[PDB]
């Protein structure tokens, strides 16, 4: 990786733009104002440690960067000279500070998260230079947030429908490993995923966050075996019948999912499972579920005629709620077509149908983990504050036909009201000592990781209040 | 990179749970019914995650440590994961065949097919199903930014009577709006397929690695400023910054963001009055860029061109369509996706603008604001040999037609008219439809067949420009 070639293409040509004489530029991030009213910030401590830390400059990614952007542009703006001074000066070490709020947090829309400075006048053009490797924390920042947005729906009803959260960290599971865009965006957004949940198929996130964040336990998330469509299929139409019997056979004593929708998911639950093998289901643990799987269909109607299908083969009890719940051996998870929205449409139908949220389980692969764009939460990095001929000067952008693109004014720090919610102070008013000291933390500077967090920290930082 | 850590988790599990008796599996991916899908992107994944030495001893033991915790059981194939590090020095004995990288193919027909080539590694086909489905990324980039260039190749010739320029009318502005730099670099190569402007640096790296270009680069960029650079001056120095910026590139083109405070200001009084003097004496080859970057975007290009054509001489081209001095042009950069995209240029055709007056920039549009589903990119086994005798599979849900998969062996051939066929069942053996136009790509750890990134712009051209 060479952090010289990192860069939008215009960012090369900014230190000709800059007024001459600036010594500082000083910029923050944050999640605009445009529901998403609170976001969890989590992925900064990943971008510093891989990227940004260390010795980031040799002569030979100098001389490639001046190599590619010749030829680039058809013309010689890249400055030499600047990342020698890096090289030369620094042995290569970003003279670069970040504050950042604590990993986990979940801070309102409208507030500082980081800010970025230059620690060295001569690299006045470095602070946005990284402007493109940092804002890329939108996408674990989204991922977490839109991820306990949905265990805030799950605990509702969960609660509701049973008087307790148990199972609630396993009733949405990352199946989004092949739907999205790359092996690094798998592994960033699972450990996303994994800050409010315990259930993940998406691999990638266990070394991730071993990597970089760090666990008490040995793994982050847990799995089951499954089936998939090759599994049952492989064993032709007229058996698929003999393809559920090996598959529970072979897995008697854990819990075993099986995707039961490959010809017809409403003679697999009645027929086949609610009669034909139904005394290899109700044999059973606790410990060893069967979790039946459809995947196709609408997602709501599926999930109640699969309960209702499932309610006339099997013993149903009723809680202490008033809600009906499967046999403990006996459980469905809808892994299909479910986002933020169609989850809260089946868990709503559920309860309307007297059904306990115990009994099902999400899976969620694109909704979870693709369908993200920065423009969710408004996921912007922006210039408040620069020095030119010693000067301090409170530095914003305020577009007249769009005021939700107005940024903030000068030096930020993050505060506490006395009522205890987050103000974002502007124009260095933090100094002023009237909400006292800044929440944000110096977390690199000159090269070096100066504060972290360990990802068991960052979920206490992310639990809901009713888990609280 | 340990590939026993890069599939889905379930996918450890099947090896238990096939048909016994079982000595081959044989998959396809297609695009199931945007009509037709550039093919762009495996030869990446086959160089990057797939061939040579990809099993090692500690890869194997690291596997089996991780999946002990994962499923707090031990269900890891340690014994077939062993027998290809001893076998084939760790090599995979699969086989894949693909459609040429760059062919354009329509909806629902087979793209590549994957089998294992020992009948020890029956399991190994679906396992790689993880990391080969995620070319569903690059074909939809590549497929989504020919639908624009599509677009902007009808208006512009309507406008113009030519397509001079076209390669430069949709920028790549999506580094920042992307999940990862892998997914920039992949994103960004995709793009290239069909236009040469990108800011998206990590692109020009990946070209070069993976598929290689006659030209030195395949993607270009132009000096740009952004509001950093002009808030900077402060607020009442806007004219300053602009000055200062135009006089640093007078020679090369170059794009300035014009919205910091008042856009419609900035045209009309800075560029438009002001600082005229500096725009009208700049060379064709050097022309200025404004840049507006919020409020509507239909609205506010239309709005910016009549003021520009209000202080600045325009003329009337062949085709009767106002066009802007040569050293002035405008890049709309902000919410432009393929849906605005046409709303724009059609919106300029209705004001007699011609679309030489414009280019766009697209960001999370382009590069993240994508899914798996957009042209239903999936992968299924269609064929085993369970006991020695071949069966054709499927699924064939009941509430849903649409992902019912094809059956057997496939193939992909020409029709008479000249169209796409996909022949099912091995139909393919019977050679009534000419040559399979599926290549060995990959076979037992050696990539076999490679294109340049030059061969794929060729095959994934317009009509239009043929
Ligand atoms: C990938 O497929 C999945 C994933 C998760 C679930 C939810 N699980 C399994 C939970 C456990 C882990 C290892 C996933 C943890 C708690 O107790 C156990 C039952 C012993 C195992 C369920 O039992 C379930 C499904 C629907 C409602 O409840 C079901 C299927
Ligand atoms: C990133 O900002 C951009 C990118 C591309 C454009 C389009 N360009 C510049 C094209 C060239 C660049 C991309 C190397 C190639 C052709 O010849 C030149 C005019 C000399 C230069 C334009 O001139 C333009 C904008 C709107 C309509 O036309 C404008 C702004
Ligand atoms: N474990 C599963 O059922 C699963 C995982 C990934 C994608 N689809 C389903
Ligand atoms: N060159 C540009 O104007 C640009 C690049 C990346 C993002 N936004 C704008
Ligand atoms: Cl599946
Ligand atoms: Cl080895
Ligand atoms: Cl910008």
């Amino acid at each position: 990786f060479n952090i010289l070639l990192a860069t939008d293409s215009y960012k090369v040509t900014h230190y000709k733009q800059y007024p001459p004489n600036t010594s500082k530029v000083y910029s923050y991030f944050e999640c605009r104002e445009k529901k998403y009213e609170e976001t969890v910030f989590y992925g900064l401590q990943y971008i510093l440690n891989k990227y940004l830390k260390g010795k980031v400059v040799t002569k030979e990614k100098i001389q490639e960067a001046k190599d590619v952007y010749k030829e680039h542009f058809q013309d010689d703006v890249f400055n030499e000279k600047g990342w020698n001074y890096i090289l030369e000066k620094y042995d290569g070490h970003l003279p670069i500070e970040i504050k950042a709020v604590p990993e986990g947090f979940v801070i309102p829309r409208g507030n500082v998260l980081f800010t970025v400075e230059n620690t060295d006048p001569e690299c006045y053009w470095l602070t946005n230079w990284i402007e493109t490797i940092l804002v890329q924390s939108w996408y674990p920042i989204t991922v977490a947030t839109n991820s306990r947005e949905q265990k805030k729906i799950l605990a509702k009803y969960l609660l509701e429908t049973s008087g307790n959260l148990d199972g609630l960290e396993y009733k949405l599971h990352d199946f989004g490993y092949r739907g999205v865009s790359s092996q690094e965006t798998a592994g960033i957004g699972a450990s996303a995923h994994l800050v409010n949940f315990k259930g993940t198929d998406t691999v990638a996130g266990l070394a991730l966050i071993k990597k970089y964040y760090g666990t008490k336990d040995p793994v982050p998330g847990y799995s089951v075996p499954a089936a998939e469509h090759s599994t049952i299929t492989a064993w032709g139409k007229d058996h698929e019948k003999d393809a559920f019997e090996h598959i529970v056979t072979q897995f008697s004593s854990v819990p075993v999912s099986v995707v039961s929708d490959s010809y017809d998911i409403y003679n697999a639950c009645e027929k086949i499972w609610g009669e034909d093998l139904r005394h290899l289901i109700v044999s059973r643990s606790t410990q060893a579920p069967l979790i039946i799987r459809p995947d196709s269909g609408n997602p709501l109607d599926t999930v109640l005629k699969v309960l209702e299908i499932l309610g006339k083969k099997f013993p149903v009890t009723e809680n202490s709620k008033g809600y009906k719940l499967l046999p403990p051996y006996l459980r469905v998870i809808q892994g299909d077509g479910v986002d933020i929205n169609t989850l809260q449409e089946i868990v709503e139908g559920m309860k309307q149908k007297m059904w306990s949220i115990e009994n099902i389980a999400f899976g969620s692969g694109g909704g979870l983990l693709q369908k993200l764009t920065r423009d969710l939460l408004n996921c912007s990095f922006k210039c408040s504050y620069v020095v030119t001929n010693g000067l301090g000067i409170n530095v914003f952008k305020d577009p007249v036909a769009d005021p939700n693109k107005r940024s903030k004014k000068g030096r930020l720090s993050l505060h506490r009201t006395p009522a205890g919610n987050f103000v974002t102070l502007e124009e260095g008013k933090g100094d002023l000592e009237e909400y006292g000291q800044d929440l944000l933390h110096t977390v690199f500077k000159n090269g070096k990781v100066t504060k972290s967090y360990s990802f068991d920290e960052i979920r206490k930082n992310a639990q809901l209040n009713i888990e609280l």
